[PDB]
């Protein structure tokens, strides 16, 4: 069993984290043991900006960690290009980037760029792309420096519906379609269509799928949904007997 001193709050629980990995109570040895532990404490402070932490240990297996020297944020550069310049998504987006000054959290630059693409597949920006994306720590200065540069193309729009499978007529699934062809996507769209569809009860089965293949010329995505019409599903015990003598 393995138990720090020296952390106070999310460093603390982001080592913990870290230590709560590897195996403690066991046959294990001393100084090839305490070296992978080394590591592993190392790691979790890295990423909250502790670049030259002091470790040390003793006997239950303590290990005394002062932090050190925070790396700063030093920039967060952003730039945005396509209609990600001017959305207003991307813009509040914008405003969540860390102040300079403030100690380095890795997880923070991570999450943006992860919510850069997760607002371009909600909203159609299927052509989006980074053309510069680094996180840069001059160690000599304690800064960290973001530098993204992304693309997010143009929005895609819907293209027309085609339906397959139905006992419905065409007229009335077109009309159960939650936007007009043309209409910029929105992924919530597509959970309204199955949402209608699926309303009506006419269907044991429905597959809505995007054409992407058909999209990229054109930026417009046409949907093919494959139905499968309801069948009776009732307790069948009509029919009578035979002579039972």
């Amino acid at each position: 069993r393995l138990q720090v001193e020296g952390l106070s709050g999310q460093l603390e629980k982001n080592v913990r984290a870290q230590l709560s990995t590897i195996e403690s109570d066991e046959v294990t040895p001393d100084r090839r043991f305490r070296a992978r532990v080394d590591d592993a404490i190392r790691e979790g402070l890295k990423a909250l900006g502790y670049y030259q932490p002091t470790i040390e240990f003793d006997l239950v297996l303590i290990a005394k960690v002062t932090p050190g020297v925070p790396v700063l944020i030093g920039g967060t550069d952003v730039v945005l290009r396509g209609g990600a310049r001017t959305d207003k998504d991307y813009l509040k987006l914008l405003d969540t980037r860390p102040a300079i000054g403030t100690v380095l959290n890795q997880g923070d630059y991570e999450n943006f760029k992860k919510s850069l693409t997760s607002i371009a597949l909600r909203k159609g920006y299927f052509d989006s792309e980074f053309t510069k994306a680094q996180l840069g720590i001059a160690l000599g200065l304690h800064k960290a420096f973001w530098d993204i540069d992304y693309n997010s193309g143009e929005r895609y729009r819907f293209g027309h519906v085609t339906f397959e499978g139905s006992q419905i007529r065409d007229e009335y699934l077109q009309n159960l379609v939650p936007f007009k062809e043309g209409d910029e996507y929105e992924s919530k769209d597509l959970a309204e269509l199955n949402r209608r569809l699926s309303a009506t009860g006419w269907f044991n089965s429905v597959v809505v799928a995007p054409q992407f293949d058909k999209a990229r010329e054109t930026k417009v995505l046409p949907l093919t949904g494959v139905v499968s019409p309801r069948t009776e599903n009732t307790i069948e015990t009509g029919v009578g007997y035979s002579h039972h003598h």
